[PDB]
């Protein structure tokens, strides 16, 4: 069941959120957000900058003072508030899914059944951690009692991208709030609207003022101001590898804030000759084309063993040609537009690059519609490792298929990347599966599946794909500051 | 390489060990221990009874008093003492290997390369845990600081069997001493000698008196005295399922001491049609015949898929016929005698029942020598689930081969047992391996291997094969008593 | 802040609950449950016996079959169901609190603000554990991949007492359900009604049939049938130390089911001369008198340092003389009746013994009303260690005050008990608090507080006060069966 | 007992250590290391630069290749190698203690009994972790088996300071080697010799070539080359806050390597009026003066409650005047020289600054010898928060005493610092201890003690004092890269 969408949802929230209230930018500036299916302006949104970030950081710091409501609140009650926020997002699920589709472009059926479902599951998962992330009592040498407190890291700056706007918001707020931190969040200028509506729900859930503050605006202004802020304790950034470097340098040049990064990839999807062909073709299609190709972990190097290459490619081209591109509010649509004009042009540039460098264009390759930013599902065959389209993240509906012979060969080729976000293996053989999952240098390895995210299992990069992990128990580590307390006692005994 | 044995090692320790000193039994009684290869008496051993156990418990209780050297010792220093014990065992490795073979019957090459290596690894593993099994600091509601102390459970009665005398001693002492407990250990009357020599090494290593006390004697006397003792806090028993019942009843009927049990099995070893045949045949042979068949977790129901049954049986019979039975000090010997007359007779009884009930005797079936408790490697084919030899633990060199058709069928048959210690699956297929390891109701499931013990991984029974786990971090749980301390504080903050 | 009670709440559920349906007993027998405030029968309740337990166990076993809805359910969804159950209990809170008071006797204000609050908090806490109790991946020696699965123990028999009927139900259901077990629960004949209403809510919440079955009935019949059942995998019993023995013997005598026990106490509450006097007096009052004295962990030996003894006693008597005993539906009432006539007589017997043995009766000592089971708050002074009232659990409103001189003396006297459920220390001094919390042989030590329970912190006995722990992460341990899977791999690498 | 030192120990190792071999610098340059007790050159040491770092990184990367001896080694065997290294250090303890004193200046008795004891304890502690840092099996939604592998982060650059040369080496090597990483270590130019001798012992112990590589040289050359290297996966730096910034920027500007930092402090030691005076005076002296004042966590703001100020100061000055400064090989010597002329001058600079800004010079204040870098124990009274000597890390034998009135005052003044490495509280009151340990913003809070390091408890800074933790289980986190493996299965069951 998917409820019929409101195809022109009303916008209620379009300002800066600080201390549970809505503010214009100090400059009074606004910027337009565009509906990528039509190329039309949806509305204007407050354009936050350094001075607005400063206000937000001050508010968050005040909310974090010893003795404040948020610091004194029982950990279990932090869990109750996360569960209440999830209930309110569920109340407003049909609205939020439609607004997500309007601002981002992804199909409404997918916003509804996938993104919003995952948001609810992420928040509810982290609600349960709030009162369970224990410190330790430690049997130190000597006449002492030693223990650790797991305290919050403090004021957390969180910068999120446009590809999964609500889900990325949840992946950040869940662990940070479960562990009693306070947040200054910068949302993507391409997709600010759904995160701002969720701020209304944060207020309605009962979170104290200043615990979550959201500043819409641009990267070099608002994002940079968070990264360089002298009173932000920790930054978590999801976005390009290039900007990740900018964030880590900003941290080191300012106050030595702690940093985690979730960046791009060029993830390999390895199809052994003993794979289930029908399932491997469908899953390789999903692995690449999911979310208009705008997935950090997209399976954008599809390695296929030579004895099954021709058949796999024939089936993959047929499936790409059948993929329905169109109005994301139409239930038949499998692929909406790309998020914006900038991305649209970049993907057209990468398609031309693949043609220029001699990849075999097997289908697509062009613009799919007049209005908006729609690109045909595009498949390149006989891709070679030295090709730019085999090295660089394209972030669009452009599939690369490579041929290989041996399992030893494919490990080396899959690992010969400065990225390392994810990888997958399709095989029926126990030993091939264990060989490859061990050898692949990637933060997640899927076996006979792809893009299986669970709030319970961590996700993040090796190499230039990131540092730190999100989701799972691991997602709490970056949000905790550990204090050892070591007390002299009269006589220690076991 | 294996250093040459002394085939007639001198015995230095044959008394009751209490407070790091050697005692005759109060009664002055002694019992003989016999070399099963010859049937001849090795020496007399002090025959401990209730009054000797009471002496040992009082010594243990004194060593456990708050403020004692053992209670005040740094946890890291307990680790140092376990490491020193291991080094002394390593120094005396050839002696202990030869003594183990003399008293138990197992081949000297195996005592040396397997049993003594596993002992060293177990003690060294647990030495590492001594100062790492942390309690918790807990974010309880209200204005409180709450934490747990992991304290020792106290005076631990440990009753160990004769099949792996040194290794079982180490599996019990490692976790108990790492966590700061004190021990009263009852060793098997068939194989008391190696454990008593290790007590001498415990003294040499510098453990405080009373921390380990060892009482040789019989079960209905010394074992029962431990199980019913009013000042023993915890009992751990490895032995038959039948005597396990006696232990749990004695705990309930005395002081509600905590109980863990490692009991018998009738473990299924499932060979799918896609298994590597050479490896599956060799591993199924090992699985059944290891240690003269005297292993809790022996793979004593070998289920073989019907398409490979005839070949598997032919190869298995050839391998059993080649198995060399002989003097356990001869380097060529694969199989020594059974441990004693009682076992010898029980096994010959089971072989008779297998013949009577219409299982197909394919090789062996009788005594293997005119002196010593030696039994021919015996294989029965066409075994059916209702046969005595398919249901009861035989604990000797008697293999059962059963035919099956489907994966669903074999799960039901494998699980239709009141035992659940171990199981194994041989297959190349990822999904079959995952299906079966999930579905089998056993404490350990091996995939494409058997009898792979590691000090790092827990072991123990489902159903009537026992309760609790030994080895790994889990092996510490039963040796810990948890104390919560909850302290009023002026104002709790995150 | 308390809604007015319905003082004559209607009873909707009074039968056996199996497969989400209501059943008469096979015998068609019923038993009365009485309102202890009046001595009058509230209603009849189905009298479950062995045959009813057998129906319940079969239903639970079917629900636990591999591939069943409950076995296949996502762990996170078990959490959702526990949260839904909590929401339903919250919807029905005013009703449940009144029904609890009617059947048990405790003041409605306390049923509402304490028992129901704790129930909600326990279930919501364990909802969060459902998808977080991870097994391990383990770096075993050799070319292997080794891991553990945390599986459910299976069919869990749960026997709960009458003192906190709803809370004890929650303490048992929360961890068992979080970990995917199925339950056969026997509730106390004195207080069956609220647990049966909760069963209706379990159905309403969506739990699959057979996952929770409740058999009301007597101990020697229904409870013994559970303890001895050949297809119950685990039993958890809360009640007297005497019946705890019977349970452990039944487990040993039947199928070696796993056992945990929460039993009685005679917990010491130690007041040092440097304690805050007013806080100590009020907390010592609470420690003993809470819940009509019907608390496992009641502070029933109040040790008071000699320098403050007279003042402490004078203040303690003033408070006992002014504690209001009355209709539990009246908001002024601090103390309701005892649960039944048996307990009423037993407590009066203990008061008689206290006087005969030479303790100083300082107030109370007799019946408090002409109908219902009301006893005057009673304080004995100059109590000595060897007196019956200093040794045996009274379980009523009878306070023992003992004088001591030194901290070393009081440790020894406090620990000279076969009980060890809880203890407390009142002092301003850091070293005295740490000295005593370490030295006291009790499962919970409170410092400057008493009866502080939190779902996050474990609770249970040393010595003959029980084995195992409830609440916290520890509360999951007894509901988990650990399986090791060890898989041959081509080549293990770090 | 302390063995007689060789007061002029010979030097055997003074080159670059790569692949278990000794190399001159590619440039053939050497630099002098000086004995700070005399100002004289001990020997020349190879002057490693970028080319030498590149050689060491390539060696480490090769040793880390899948299938290498170090990658394939059992985790338990990594533990055995750490234990062997510890045994070799213990063999050579008298030598290494004297060499440490020669090159660093600290008293031989302290090198022997404190530094070397702690080195052995750190290595032995981490040996025990090698096979115990488990990944997880995770109950993800859907028909999947999901688990994590804890893999090594890879090639680890480790840059260590001169204050505790051997102990800082052990703090770095223990966790890195326990978890399977490989190391390129840069040692301080002031104190390279003991670390290079330990490299000989690493070879002797049997670590594969390339697993530990050590490059002596300068910071702007060798250190920077490590921080900026494109194939170093992780850097750990201990040193000044200033250079920490440099390291973090290099990581961001190069390859996004993971960073941890242990930086300086200005740690507050708070003496409440109810402290034990004699203990507080002795411990405040140790807190400041230990190791010639050259300790990251030195108690360099001694806050003393006004009611005990005059007495505490009188006793502190008497203790400082009694402190014996001299030849660190003489058994009576409590304080040796400062490490080098640069530090000697900088500390004298701060003393002058203190006198000029109006702190009261109570004793000391100048040079203590005319040869070698010896400074008188110096105590300033009536210090105020805004003074340079109250704000900047002096890293010498210069004590600051500040007066305060209230507990809220002292918390706020202690926390008004951009440092937060450590703090201490001296009080007999339970509530004051708990109030302060919670409220102080520091990575370690000691109560009634100071400088209590245990390999079991983590250490690290808040704020500008660092990020990440060393020691304990926490010290392994920065050395682990987490991989999630998520496998499709036929039917997931609990
Ligand atoms: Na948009
Ligand atoms: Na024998
Ligand atoms: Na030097």
């Amino acid at each position: 069941a998917v409820p019929a969408p409101n195809q022109q949802p009303e916008v209620f929230c379009n300002q800066i959120f600080i201390n549970n209230e809505w503010h214009d930018a100090v400059s009074r500036k606004t910027f337009p957000t565009v509906n990528p299916s039509t190329g039309e302006v949806i509305c204007q949104v407050a354009e936050g900058d350094k001075e607005d970030v400063d206000k937000a950081v001050k508010a968050a710091r005040a909310a974090f003072q010893l003795g404040s409501p948020w610091r004194r609140m029982d950990a279990s009650h932090r869990g109750r508030l996360l569960n209440r926020l999830a209930d309110l997002i569920e109340r407003d699920r049909t609205y939020l899914a439609a607004l997500e589709t309007l601002d981002n472009g992804k199909p409404y059926v997918i916003s509804y059944l996938v993104d919003l479902d995952m948001v609810l599951k992420c928040l509810r998962y982290y609600a349960g951690w709030a009162d369970k992330y224990h410190g330790k009592t430690i049997p130190i040498d000597g006449d002492f009692f030693s223990y650790t407190r797991h305290e919050p890291v403090g004021v957390c700056g969180q910068i999120i991208p446009w590809n999964f706007p609500l889900l990325m918001q949840a992946w950040k707020l869940g662990p940070a709030l479960a562990t009693g931190n306070v947040v200054v969040m910068k949302v993507a200028e391409q997709t600010p609207l759904t995160a701002l509506y969720v701020a209304n729900l944060i207020k309605e859930a009962g979170f104290p003022p200043g615990v979550v503050n959201i500043v819409p605006g641009f990267g070099p202004t608002a994002g940079a101001a968070i990264a360089s802020h002298e009173d932000v304790d920790k930054v978590a950034f999801t976005g390009s590898t290039e900007i990740g470097r900018v964030i880590q340098v900003a941290a080191g040049s300012s106050n030595l804030k702690r940093v985690t990064l979730e960046l791009g990839g060029k993830s390999p999807n390895i199809i052994m000759s003993d794979a289930d062909m029908d399932w491997a073709v469908e899953q390789a299609h999903f692995a690449l084309f999911f979310n208009q190709g705008q997935c950090c972990c997209a399976g954008s190097r599809t390695f296929v063993q030579e004895d099954i290459y021709d058949e796999f490619v024939e089936r993959s081209v047929a499936r790409a040609k059948s993929r329905v591109v169109g109005n994301p509010f139409d239930s038949k649509t499998e692929q909406g537009p790309q998020v914006d004009e900038t991305q649209f042009k970049k993907i057209l540039g990468y398609i031309n690059t693949g043609k220029q460098e001699g990849a075999k264009l097997l289908c697509g390759g062009g613009i799919a519609a007049d209005r908006g930013y729609f690109i045909q599902p595009t498949v390149f065959g006989d891709v070679q490792d030295g090709m730019t389209i085999a090295k660089e993240e394209i972030f669009g509906p452009v599939m690369q298929i490579l041929k290989f012979k041996t399992i030893e060969e494919v490990v080396g080729r899959a690992n010969n990347s400065t990225y390392g976000l994810a990888a997958a293996v399709f095989t029926k053989d126990l030993d091939k599966a264990n060989y490859l999952s061990q050898a692949l240098q990637a933060g997640t390895v899927w076996v006979n599946c792809y893009d299986v995210f669970g709030a319970q299992s961590p996700f993040g990069g090796y190499k230039m794909s990131g540092s730190g992990r999100e989701l799972g128990e691991y997602g709490l580590q970056a949000y905790t500051e550990v204090k050892t307390v070591t007390v002299k006692v009269p006589q220690k005994n076991s």
